[PDB]
């Protein structure tokens, strides 16, 4: 039911770009305090995508607007969705867009 919450916005193709999660009625990004492998594989695979070819910081794929959702999110690297995953409270965040995550996925075009 979560994957539909949760976009890859502004990448080469839907496979790549800042991650953006759907919560309380809006999207909003994800800061890279801690944004590591395990949870790029998280995102990734909740996506349906094999796996993850790369997590980036500070904004890589441009500063997100509006409401940074997540922050200090702690994937053990084997949930199937990322709200699975050890994380901030909603909305409580000690960061800003410039700190937004991006990831790409293993695809094949
Ligand atoms: C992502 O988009 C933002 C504006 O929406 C832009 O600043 C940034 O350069 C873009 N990233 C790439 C890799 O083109
Ligand atoms: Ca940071
Ligand atoms: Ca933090
Ligand atoms: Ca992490």
């Amino acid at each position: 039911m979560d994957f539909t919450m949760i976009r890859l916005v502004n990448g080469s193709g839907p496979h790549q770009g800042r991650v953006e999660v759907f919560h309380d009625r809006r999207w909003g990004t994800v800061c890279d305090d801690g944004w590591d492998k395990k949870d790029g594989d998280v995102v990734c695979r909740m996506l349906g995508f094999h796996g993850v070819e790369e997590v980036y910081r500070t904004a890589r794929f441009g500063q997100g607007t509006g409401r940074i959702w997540m922050d200090d999110v702690n994937c053990k690297g084997t949930e199937s969705s990322i709200f699975h995953c050890q994380f901030s409270k909603w909305g409580v965040t000690n960061c800003g867009h410039a700190e937004d995550a991006g990831v790409t996925c293993t695809s094949h075009h």
